[PDB]
């Protein structure tokens, strides 16, 4: 669910997850997909494509189990869809941390999200 | 379409539409519906419920016809879905104008939209 996702993002990036990514670029946070603006935004595009494949569960609402083994996020066995959901979230949390060097505060509150150019199909 | 909605909001409110309303509150702009924060947000709640009842046309992309008779927006009935769509947009532009006295800049970039309390059924 968004709660586990937020926790992973807070721990990997050190940033306030909703403030920093909740409306960022054409793909992060609320809304849908669009042509990515930068490397952070591409992380978020890959994540929304990941959610789009999960028909067996609800990515926004469904809880799942995961733990930390030293510095590694480990997704618990769950059921098939919930395990894949956890892997989507783990992957984007790591991606956002690795791309902090090009995070652009100008893109943080993108009130033009509905006018983004059309994204490539997932 | 959102192009015409934008033009209606700019002329009725005098404000930059996407900047001032594109992420405002729990109901305005990108995303879905949520428990409304204030009178401006309730305008947007009514509008999203208005879009939901339309069938047979696309409220974000489909262009409709309208004109100005002095100060009055007049929807030309293209077909019945498109007339209703125009009437949804006219109503919200007038509503936002009448509530400028209560517009709160603090709600303008609501990065917590996904966490809004679930809206009542339309
Ligand atoms: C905007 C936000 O904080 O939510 C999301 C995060 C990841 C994927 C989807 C969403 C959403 O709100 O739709
Ligand atoms: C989000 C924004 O600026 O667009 C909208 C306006 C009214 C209704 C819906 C939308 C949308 O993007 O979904």
């Amino acid at each position: 669910s968004l709660f586990e996702l937020g926790k992973m993002i807070l721990q990997e990036t050190g940033k306030n997850p909703a403030k920093s990514y909740g409306v960022y670029g054409c793909n992060c946070g609320v809304g849908g997909r669009g042509k990515p603006k930068d490397a952070t935004d591409r992380c978020c595009y890959v994540h929304k494509c990941c959610y789009k494949k999960l028909t067996g569960c609800d990515p926004k609402k469904d809880r799942y189990s995961y733990s930390w083994k030293d510095k590694t996020i480990v997704c618990g066995e769950n059921n098939s869809c919930l395990k894949e959901l956890c892997e989507c979230d783990k992957a984007v949390a790591i991606c956002l941390r690795e791309n902090l060097d090009t995070y652009n505060k100008k893109y943080r509150y993108n009130y033009l999200k509905p006018f983004c150019k059309k994204a490539d199909p997932c």
